C-alpha cells in the first residue's frame, strides 16, 4: 500500500521517476489540508511536499481530504484571565486525486461537502470537480528540440471518470501539437485538442494553450505544459462545456518505448 507510505514515508532519492510535488494551489496559506487513506493522515500546508515517489506512476492515487481553517476564539476562564480555545473550521472536504508521470504530475480535488450560507457550522452537500496543482521538471521554451514528432499518450480525468485516454501530437518543427480526449463517459467530453502554437510562459517554460472542439465546433479551452529535459511528457488540463455546465479535466501523457 504505496498510499500510507505516501502520507507516513518520507522522501527517498531511490523512489521511482517523479519523486516530490509542493502542493501550493491546493492549499491556501492559514489552511490545513488533511489527507488519509490506508489508515493514515498527514496534514499539509502551503509549501508543504507530497511524497509522489511512494504512489503508483500513471494512475490516480486517492485519498480522502479533509480542508479546515484554525480559529482561535476569546473567553473568559475560572478567573478573569483570558483563554483562546482553537476552533476548527471545516471549509472543505472530499476525495483528493493525484497522477503522477516521471517529470510531472498533477492533483485534482473532487469536492464532495462544503460550508452553508452563512456558515455557521453547517456542512452542505455541494459537488464540484477541479484541478489543484500541476507541478514537475518544465522544459525550457527556449531548449526545445529543433525538429522531430513526438506522440504522447496518456490519461484525460475528470468528474467520477478516470478511464479518458488522452493523445497528443507535437511537430516540434512547425512548433505545434494537437490532440483528442476518447472513451470518456460523457460524450460532450470526448473532444479534440485544436492545433495551438508552442508558447513561452512569464518563467519561459513551454506551455500549448489551444481551443477545445467538439465535432469540430469551439466548446471550451485547453492548456498544456512541456515537461522533461528531453519533452518527454505533457501534462494539464481542459475546461469543456457540456450540457451540464462546464466540466474540468485533469490531462497528462508522456511518450512511449
Ligand atoms: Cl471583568
Ligand atoms: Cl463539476
Amino acid at each position: 500500500a504505496g498510499l500510507a507510505d505516501a502520507l507516513t514515508a518520507p522522501l527517498d532519492h531511490k523512489d521511482k521517476s517523479l519523486q516530490s510535488l509542493t502542493l501550493d494551489q491546493s492549499v491556501r496559506k492559514n489552511e490545513k489540508l488533511k489527507l488519509a487513506a490506508q489508515g493514515a493522515e498527514k496534514t499539509y500546508g502551503n509549501g508543504d511536499s507530497l511524497n509522489t515517489g511512494k504512489l503508483k506512476n500513471d494512475k490516480v492515487s486517492r485519498f480522502d481530504f479533509i480542508r479546515q481553517i484554525e480559529v482561535d476564539y476569546y473567553t473568559k476562564d475560572t478567573n478573569n484571565n483570558l483563554t483562546l480555545v482553537p476552533q476548527l473550521i471545516t471549509l472543505e472536504s472530499g476525495e483528493f486525486q493525484v497522477y503522477k508521470q516521471s517529470h510531472s504530475a498533477l492533483t485534482a480535488l473532487q469536492t464532495e461537502q462544503v460550508q452553508d450560507s452563512e456558515h455557521s457550522g453547517k456542512m452542505v452537500a455541494k459537488r464540484q470537480f477541479r484541478i489543484g496543482d500541476i507541478a514537475g521538471e518544465h522544459t525550457s521554451f527556449d531548449k526545445l528540440p529543433e525538429g522531430g514528432r513526438a506522440t504522447y499518450r496518456g490519461t484525460a480525468f475528470g468528474s467520477d471518470d478516470a478511464s479518458g485516454k488522452l493523445t497528443y501530437t507535437i511537430d516540434f518543427a512547425a512548433k505545434q501539437g494537437h490532440g483528442k480526449i476518447e472513451h470518456l463517459k460523457s460524450p460532450e467530453l470526448n473532444v479534440d485538442l485544436a492545433a495551438s502554437d508552442i508558447k513561452p510562459d512569464k518563467k519561459r517554460h513551454a506551455v500549448i494553450s489551444g481551443s477545445v472542439l467538439y465535432n469540430q465546433a469551439e466548446k471550451g479551452s485547453y492548456s498544456l505544459g512541456i515537461f522533461g529535459g528531453q519533452a518527454q511528457e505533457v501534462a494539464g488540463s481542459a475546461e469543456v462545456e457540456t450540457a451540464n455546465g462546464i466540466r474540468h479535466i485533469g490531462l497528462a501523457a508522456k511518450q512511449l518505448e
